[PDB]
């Protein structure tokens, strides 16, 4: 299959270079990562501090570069609790230029029902898959697992 190999050529020239959270509201920093969690197979983690729980909402900054052109470039991300699925959320980016390096922001909201649990419960059984697609294709599956320290 053309699209497959396709796929994986996206993903060989693909990388996240680094990521940043912030309280939407203020902008101040909450944390931020140096890892490519792009990286499929592996379990990455992410120890977050508790107080990004106490948001109404937070931005979200993703440096990546690609060495392909992408047409739609795009993510599916859902949030487990236990296998339970509390949040489904999508963003696009759009158009990649080859060989590119492109910071993106996005806003970032969880439901009333994910607000009231505590971090002392959502800690470590947390994961979000990230879906990477260009368009209808999906590029790479990854997924991290949350501590709210
Ligand atoms: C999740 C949540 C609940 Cl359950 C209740 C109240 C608020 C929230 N919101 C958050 O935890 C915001 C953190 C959002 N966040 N945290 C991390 C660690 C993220 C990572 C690693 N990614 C990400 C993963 C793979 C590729 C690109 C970005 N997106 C993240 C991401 O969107």
């Amino acid at each position: 299959s053309a699209k497959d190999e396709r796929a994986r050529e996206i993903l060989r020239g693909f990388k996240l270079n680094w990521m940043n959270l912030r309280d939407a509201a203020t902008g101040k920093i909450l944390w931020q990562g140096t890892e490519d969690l792009s990286v499929p197979g592996v379990e990455h983690e992410a120890r977050v501090p508790k107080k990004i729980l106490k948001c109404k909402a937070v931005s979200r900054e993703l440096n990546f570069s690609s060495t392909e052109q992408m047409e739609k470039f795009r993510l599916e991300q859902k949030v487990y609790f236990k296998g339970q699925c509390l949040e489904e959320w999508f963003f696009e980016f759009g158009f990649v230029i080859p060989n590119s390096t492109n910071t993106w922001q996005s806003l970032i909201e969880a439901a009333p029902e994910s607000q009231m649990m505590p971090a002392s419960v959502l800690t470590g059984n947390v994961i979000i898959e990230t879906k990477f697609f260009d368009d209808d294709l999906l590029v790479s599956t990854s997924r991290v697992r949350l501590f709210y320290v």
